[PDB]
Parts: structure tokens; sequence; C-alpha cells
């Protein structure tokens, strides 16, 4: 039961979103949320989004996670208008296209470099401001994907910015450990996002999961919500620095 | 929430049993449970044990997974006690402490060969039984030890027994995706239980842990039933073949 | 360079056995070669292979491995005939095609242990024995397969035997680590094989690699037996523990 | 043997480097060695170095990883004086001591990049090119640290560089596998280079090694480049995005 807790939800850009997913189940607990967007024409669809959601007051801020500002300024004022919270969820990531379909070893330095940035990074600093309002502790989880353990035809710089990111959450795990703040991922399967949309041999994989995952099906991101609560709960307390896949047990065949 | 859902919980020896820790979480929840034990004499220290639980009649059974038949009746006679079932704690093992003690290369063909049949197999026995008893399907939980994916100083033919084990469950996780059951484990911190007893310096490790482990503390019986709980409830649904380390997250550091 | 080195070569069966790869490549490099059968019937195949090498005298010795004995007694033979070895190689390992076939959760208690013994245990005790005969150490390679680390379709039991191999290998590695022993493992691609020889979708597999392997291609035995050339000589110096995939980079993909 | 070999090593900045020890190793097997500087000062003591190998003449390039072109350029001339090679050793990292020593989670934007630049980007652009050069194939070897798969004590942000180099490693092996291009990378154990100096809890890593490796002892710059020769060899075939730990095997304990 999660009244009484209140969660940073960073990375919901549709109905589609994996945070969104998430978003409805933690609400469904009862928890106080908070989203963060990143440009100003997404938070009117947003606004019109939390209306799904039997959350008393919408609290939305606008970071974009390339600014140390945006993100130090935004997590205080949080502080300053909901005060503590409880946990973060982070559901953000970037690469340029082009990047996927080129060659990998074609990879350009900007391309590789800002995926670091906004897929990986982001993380640290987001913790760092976050871990100010989690006195007491918490628990933070990020979303990776199997691509970030294995090389994954045509996932390229996204797949080596998700092994750092899976790297970071280790570290941050760690170095947080003492602070009682967890820190863990999670290994989604394949999911019709928005993001999702537009990427070569998606549809392929998703057919290719539902023949070979034990489960012989595909995941949504309610399940992956699911497995979010139980990160961000007090129910996953003694787990951190894990990466859980919740992908229908792909991740365990080959 | 548990009601409505049955769980066969197996090993508990005492109240420092982990499947102890497991059975309190689950009950906790309204879950109806069922226990199995290996020798009469544990029955009424057992009987003892349950009175601690909300539960309206205590559904205790003898099964020594050493034999075919104890397993096979065992279920069966549970799916005429209780009907269908919708999971199945498994926190069984053994192994002899000589083999523990001396050189792991020193390591007699029966000690070894004994921890693999307890340790291991027992879980695919369980499984193919069990599985007769969740016809729509149902999730399975295994106890392991980080020594089972490394080299643990001491923990010897136990460690191949495990790594074993977290096999077992990915290949079992897989032979039964498909009629919808998942297969996971938990790879447990050090925790002071009866067999825990006996290990050479066991206490220096747990010292280690706390001040090693992100956590820097050690885990309990509790931590382990709650992501128990997670694994067991549709809650980890979409998650299958998974190993999840509840240690305060000794397992991501080096 | 492998003269004034010698090396014990177990598991060859034809000229097809992985085994028979190494040992080309080992006694192309001037290494004194030892060898091990399982049946009388096979030894006379065996002397008739040896002829394509150049090794001055023939040392063939039988070895059942699930006998004590025959392990204890055949490799103090060799100490008396030969004297003191460099390594050992060991290409042995055994299943019921039954339990191969069969989903896994039918998997025997019989099939399983027999399985553990045969392809896991085997190495315990050979090590004990060889250690014997490596004062100033030596390194040891087993050969495992994938099958491992990730439930592969229908490799079942085989699977976990190779899991507990894979183990067996590190426990081993850290136990004689201080006598100056390496003990790493293979990995090896799928390869035609004897025993390769009436197993499901195996040609299926083959291809999958082919298609997608990084090499695009499959391994032959050469070149597994050049990487074990790499690993039992000093060019691996302080590698130990260590599980080398020789399959194209297949490992590495999803 | 490597008469007919031409391999470019890069990372060399003393007798104390890595890469040296690679060096000397290859020099000693009749390789033809090509070698990259990040700047002028050092290529003099560089020369002043390689006057201990028997290499005819003398091939030393600069190239700063930093510049798309300082790589595109420095290569293209190589082919040109040159002409085509066998293989690349990369032994290039970089990463802010202040970063190293602070909380990871305070880490900074820049200096986070930064090491993610060098030592990780830099590999893939290095491939691209040097790919050129390799027109029937050839062997890439990069050098990683156990602090990419674990979350090591200080190591914080070169943690993440390396943790996305090894998948840098796995993605480029995938994407060059066909043009028959293999890449690899090695964990190597601690060693004591120029960069080593002034890491804190260097010298008690060390200690920890020889009491805890297997091997009981630490390794050299010349072990590494045997591993390092067997992997630019054809020795290594069949083996790509394999990550080999040369670390006395301290990988595999816990
Ligand atoms: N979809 C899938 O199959 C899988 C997804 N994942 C991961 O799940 C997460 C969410 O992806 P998903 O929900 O699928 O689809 P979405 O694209 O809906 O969500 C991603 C969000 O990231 C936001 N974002 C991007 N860059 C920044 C930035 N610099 N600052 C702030 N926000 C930013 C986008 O905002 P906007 O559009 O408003 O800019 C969007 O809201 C990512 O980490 C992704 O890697 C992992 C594995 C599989
Ligand atoms: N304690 C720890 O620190 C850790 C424990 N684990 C694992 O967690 C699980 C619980 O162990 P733990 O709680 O430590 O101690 P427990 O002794 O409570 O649990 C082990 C149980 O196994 C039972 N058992 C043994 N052999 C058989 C058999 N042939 N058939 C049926 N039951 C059998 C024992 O019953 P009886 O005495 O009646 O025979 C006992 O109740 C095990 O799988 C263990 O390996 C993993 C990591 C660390
Ligand atoms: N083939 C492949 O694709 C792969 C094989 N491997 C592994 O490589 C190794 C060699 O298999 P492979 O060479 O392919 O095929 P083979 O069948 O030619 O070799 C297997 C060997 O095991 C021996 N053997 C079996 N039981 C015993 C025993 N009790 N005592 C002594 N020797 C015994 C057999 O001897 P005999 O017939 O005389 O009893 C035979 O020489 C095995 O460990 C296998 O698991 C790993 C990955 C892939
Ligand atoms: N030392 C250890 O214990 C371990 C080291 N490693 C790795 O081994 C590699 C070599 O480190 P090591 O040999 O230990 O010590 P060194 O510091 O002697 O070598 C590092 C070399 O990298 C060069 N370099 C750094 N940045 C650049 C750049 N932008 N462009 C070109 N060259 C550059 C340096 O050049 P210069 O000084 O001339 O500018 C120097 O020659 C690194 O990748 C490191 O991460 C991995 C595991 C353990
Ligand atoms: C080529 C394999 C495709 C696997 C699909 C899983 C997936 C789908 C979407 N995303 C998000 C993504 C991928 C690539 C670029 C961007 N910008 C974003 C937000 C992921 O990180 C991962
Ligand atoms: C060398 C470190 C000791 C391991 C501490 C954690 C632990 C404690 C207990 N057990 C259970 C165990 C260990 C040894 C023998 C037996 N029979 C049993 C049931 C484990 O598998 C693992
Ligand atoms: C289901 C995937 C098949 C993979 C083939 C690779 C392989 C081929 C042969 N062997 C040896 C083997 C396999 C099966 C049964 C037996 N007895 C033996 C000795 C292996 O362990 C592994
Ligand atoms: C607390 C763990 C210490 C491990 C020392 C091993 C090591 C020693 C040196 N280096 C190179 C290094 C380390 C730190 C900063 C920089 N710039 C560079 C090039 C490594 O990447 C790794």
């Amino acid at each position: 039961n999660l009244e009484n807790k209140t969660y940073v939800i960073m990375g919901i850009a549709n109905k589609r979103s994996i945070a969104f997913g998430v978003a409805k189940v933690l609400d469904q607990l009862g928890a106080k949320l908070v989203f963060t967007y990143r440009k100003e024409r997404s938070r009117k669809e947003l606004e019109k989004l939390l209306e799904q959601l039997n959350q008393p007051e919408a609290h939305l801020y606008q970071i974009d996670v390339q600014s140390d500002e945006e993100v130090i300024n935004g997590f205080e004022q949080i502080g300053k208008d909901v005060g503590n919270i409880d946990g973060v969820y982070h559901s953000i990531a970037f690469a340029n296209m082009e990047d996927l379909r080129g060659r990998f070893s074609e990879t350009s330095r900007e391309g590789f470099l800002l995926a670091q940035d906004i897929s990986s990074y982001s993380l640290t600093i987001v913790a760092h401001e976050a871990k100010k309002l989690m006195p007491e502790g918490g628990s933070i989880v990020a979303t990776t994907y199997l691509g970030g353990e294995f090389a994954v035809q045509n996932y390229n710089v996204m797949g080596v910015a998700k092994a750092s990111l899976e790297a970071n959450v280790k570290y941050l795990a760690l170095d947080l450990g003492p602070d009682n703040i967890r820190v863990n991922a999670i290994s989604a399967g394949p999911i019709r996002t928005l993001s999702a949309k537009g990427v070569g041999g998606f549809n392929t994989i998703l057919k290719e999961i539902e023949e070979r995952a034990p489960l012989k099906r595909n995941v949504d991101q309610v399940e992956v919500g699911k497995t979010a609560a139980y990160l961000l709960s007090d129910l996953s307390s003694g787990v951190t620095g894990e990466n859980i896949h919740v992908d229908s047990g792909f991740h365990a065949i080959k």
C-alpha cells in the first residue's frame, strides 16, 4: 500500500509511454505522484493524461535532463512544493535514429556522447538531487533494455548507453546504500512506445519474443509498472544494484 | 493481496528457517499455506510453529525429496486435500559438512551427487508434480546463494549444487513458460539459520557484508519473504527465469 | 612451443571428437600427449588414429570416469610411465538422449544425477589426481557449452550439468590456484561430433549460428584446439577460472 | 609466429604502460609494430623506448583520440606508409582524478562524458578507420578492468566508462564480424602503471588480490601482452566479442 508515499516519474510522453504504465499502477496504489517533462508542448497533452488518475492535484515540472540547472532547480522546487519524496522512476533515454541504422562502427561522436548524456548520466545527477529529498532514504528505478548486456542487432549506440546506464545503477546503488537509498533497474522487454516507433526490425523481434520467450508472449507497460512498484516499495528492501528482467524471461534463453 | 491464493512452502526446520520468514509474510497477506517436512520428529515442533499464523487449518505433509514417490504422492494428496495451488516455495538444500571443510578437490563422489540430488534435482521433480496442481499456471521460487555464481571460500560442493540449481530454474522456466508457470530464484544474503550453524567462519562474512555491501547491513528471512511474495504474486508476472539477489546488493560489488 | 610439455587428453571417440581437434594442435606443437578412453573396443580405433600424429610412443590408458579407482589408478600409472605432466584436457560428458527429448521437468533422477556425475564431477576427481603429477603446477581445461549459461531449447539436463561444470571449474581454480594450477573452460560452439549426432534441431542451430553469430560462420575442433593450447600453455598464465567462448562470438549477441 | 603481421599499438606512455608489455611480446614474435601517442613531448621518450625492440624502422604517429581527424588522417597515413594491417591494440583511457575521489553521485557531467569519449568511443571510431586497413579481416583488442562489471570502490566514473567500453566491443564485434574482424577485450588485473599512480585504495587492492585471487599473486604487462597476442593472432580465430580476464582469476571469486 502506497499512501503517504510520493514518487517522481520522469519520462512520460504519451499513453503508450512505459512510464505511464508505471504511473497507473502507482496511482492505483494510492501513491502521490509527481511528473517531469521535456518540452512545454507536451505539458498540455500531459495534464490531459493525468485526468485518468486519482491524483488530487497535478504536480508537473519541466526538466530537460541535459541542463544541470533544470534538474537541480526542478527538484529543489518539488522539495518546496511537496517536501520529501520516497523515490524516483527514470524512464528517460535518447539516441539519433541515424546512429541506430548506420553500422555501429560508423556512429558519430556527438551521437554517441549525446546518448550517454541523456540515457545514462541523467540518472547520476537526478539521483544526486533526489537524494536531498529522501532524508530517511528511498528507492530509485531506471529502465534498461537487454541490449545493454548483449549486442542486439541495430540497437547499436543505444546499447552502449544502456550498458553504461546499467553500470551507473550499480555505482549509484553502492554510493547511496549508506544513505539508505536503493538503486535498481528494470530490463524491459520490447514494448510499443512512442520511441519504439521508427525502429527497424522492431516488429520482427516482438514476434521472435512470442515464439522463443519462455512465456511465449510479450509484455506491457503495466507489467513493468508492477515490478516498478515492487522495486519502489519496501517489498524490495534488501534489493539494490539489481537488474530485473521483465521480458517473459527472454533474457534467460539462447 | 493473497486471499484465494494457496502456496506450498517446503523447507521449514525452525523459527530461523528462511522458509519461515517467507511463510510469515505470505500468511500476513491472507494466502492459504501448505507445508512440507522431512522427518516426523520435526512435525510436532512444526505445528507448534504454525500457531503463530492465521492459518485456519494446518496442512502439513511429509516429503523427503530423495524419494520420487514421497513427492509424487505427497503432491497428489495435497491436490486431493486442497485442490489446486498458485505456486510453490522451495527452501531445501543439503551438503555434508565434511565436503565443505575439506579442499574442494577432495570432495567425494557421494557427497557431490548427494548435494546435486537434494539441492537441485528436487526442484525439477517438485515442479513436474506441482504443475499438475496449477492448471491456469502459477509461480515457483527457489532459494540460492551467491556461491552459485562465484567461487566462495568454503562453499565448495554446495556452490556447485547452487550453480546447478540456478540453471535448473532457467531450464524449468523455459519448459513451463507455455503452461504459464513462472520459475525464479532468490539469491539470498547470508542469514543465521539452523543450517547456517556450523559453517566455517560464517561470522566473518556477515561482517564483511556490513562493511562492504552497499546497504552496509545484513538481510533477514522476512526481507526474503517479501521478495518471495513479489515473485509468487502476479506482481512479478512477466518475470521468469530470473535470479533476484536479496543481499544488500553485495552481488553488485567487488 | 610445447616440447618438454606433456598433456593428458581425455574424451577422444573419433576423428570428429573435439578432443581430437585439440590433440592435432598440441601434437603439432611438439607436446608429448597421453590419452584416455572408456571402452576397450574404442582403443583399437584409437591407436589407428594416433598414427596421424608425430607421437614417438602411444600412451593410452583406459579410464571410465565413473570409477573412483580407474581414475586414481589410471593416473598413478601414468605417473609411473611418463612421470610428471603439464596439464589435462577434459573433453568428457554424457546424458541420456531421452532426458534431452522429453520436457525438462520430466527428467528422471538417475538421468539427472548421471549427467552430473560424468559431465561435472569427473573433473573434480580427475583434477585431484592430476594434481599429484603437477608438482610445479600446470593447466587444466574442460569443455562446456553455451547451454550452461542459458536455457537452450532441448539441451535440458545436459545444460544443468554444464552449468554445474562451469562452477566446478571456478571452485577448482580457486582450490588449486595456490598449488599453481590453472583451471579454465572452453565454451565451444556447436560442432559436428559423434555425440552431436542424434540431437534434435542441431542442424537448425548450426544455421542460426551462421546467420546470427558475429562471424557469420561456424567453428571447428581445431579452433578449439588452438584456444585449448593458449589455455594449456604459459601464454594463458594469469588466466584461471575463466570460461572462453570459441563460438564465433555467438555468446555475445541476443 | 607473427612475421608478416603488422599491428597498431595505441596508448604507450612509458616502460610501465600495459601497452608496452604488449609491444614487447609482439615484437618478440616478429610482428611489425606501429605506435600512436597523444602529445609530442611523449614522442621522444617513446623513440627512446622503441630501441629496446627489434623493429627495423620506428613508425610513430600522433593521434589524440578526441579529434575525429587526428584519427581518420592518422590511420590513412599509416595506410600510405605501411599499407594494410592485421589488427590494433587499444590501451587508451582517461578520467579526472577528482571524479574518482568524490562520491560517484557527485560526478560532473563533463567529467562523465569526457571519460566516455576517450575511454569508450575512441574505440568505435578507431575501429571504423582501422577497418579500412584490414581488407581480409583482422583482430582488435581493447583493455578493460573488472570495475566495468561490478561497482568497485572508487573506480566510479571510470567504471561506467569501462562498462560502456565492454559493450562497445560486443556491438563492434557484431558489426564487423562479417568483414572478418574480431573485436575482443582484456579485463586486466591491477597493474602498476603511470596512470595507476595517484589512485586511492590501489596498494590495498594489489594485496587483496594476492590474498584472495586464486593464483594468490598479481599480474604484469607481459602476461597481458601474451593474452593480447593470443587474441590478435589466428589462435583466437572463432573468438569475438569476448572479454578475457587476465587477473589471476580474481574475477571468478567472491
Ligand atoms: N520501448 C521499449 O521497447 C523499451 C524501452 N526502454 C526504455 O524505457 C524508457 C522509456 O521509453 P518509452 O516509454 O519506451 O517511450 P517514451 O518515448 O514515451 O518515453 C521516453 C521519454 O524520454 C523523454 N526524454 C528524452 N530525452 C529527454 C531529456 N533530455 N530530458 C527529459 N526527458 C527526455 C521523452 O520526452 P519527449 O518526447 O517529451 O521529449 C519521453 O517522455 C527509456 O529509458 C527507454 O530506453 C528499454 C527497453 C525497451
Ligand atoms: N541461511 C543462509 O544464509 C542461506 C540460505 N540459503 C538457502 O535457503 C534455503 C533455506 O536454508 P536455511 O533456511 O539456511 O536453513 P533451513 O534448515 O531452515 O532450511 C533447509 C530445510 O531443508 C530441509 N531438507 C533438507 N533435506 C531435505 C530433503 N531431502 N527433503 C526435504 N526437506 C529437506 C530441512 O529439513 P530437516 O532438517 O527436517 O531435514 C530444512 O527444513 C536453502 O535452500 C539454503 O541453501 C541461501 C543462501 C544463504
Ligand atoms: N560437440 C559439440 O558441439 C559440443 C561439445 N561440447 C563438449 O565437448 C566435449 C566432447 O564432446 P564431443 O567430442 O563433441 O563428442 P564425443 O562424443 O566424440 O566425445 C565425448 C567423449 O566422452 C567420453 N566419455 C563418456 N563417458 C565417459 C566416461 N564415463 N569416462 C570416460 N570417458 C567418457 C567418450 O568416450 P567413449 O565413447 O570411449 O566412452 C567420448 O570420447 C563434451 O564435454 C561436450 O559436452 C561443448 C560444446 C559443444
Ligand atoms: N593499470 C591497470 O591496473 C589497469 C589498466 N587498464 C587500462 O589499460 C589502459 C592503459 O592504462 P595503463 O597502461 O594502466 O597506464 P598508462 O597511463 O601508462 O597508459 C595510458 C596511455 O593512454 C594514453 N592516452 C590517454 N588519453 C589519450 C588520448 N586522448 N589520446 C591518445 N592517447 C591517450 C596516454 O597518453 P599520454 O600520457 O602520452 O597522453 C598513455 O600513453 C587503459 O585503457 C586503462 O583503463 C585496465 C585494467 C587495469
Ligand atoms: C533493435 C532492437 C529494438 C529493441 C526495442 C526496445 C527499445 C525500444 C525503444 N527504446 C527507446 C529508444 C530507442 C532508441 C532511441 C530513442 N530515442 C529511444 C527513446 C529502447 O530503448 C529500447
Ligand atoms: C562459505 C560461506 C557460507 C555460506 C553462508 C550462506 C549459506 C548458509 C546456509 N546455507 C544452507 C546450507 C549450507 C550448508 C549445508 C546445508 N545442508 C545447508 C542447507 C547455504 O546454502 C548458504
Ligand atoms: C540442444 C542444443 C544442442 C547443442 C549441441 C552442442 C553439444 C554437442 C555435444 N555435446 C556432448 C553431448 C551432448 C548430448 C549428449 C551427450 N551424451 C553428449 C556427450 C554437448 O554437450 C553439446
Ligand atoms: C579501486 C580500484 C583501483 C583499480 C586500479 C586499476 C586501474 C588502474 C589504472 N587505470 C587507468 C586509469 C585510472 C584512473 C584514471 C585514468 N585516467 C586512467 C587512465 C584503470 O583504468 C584501472
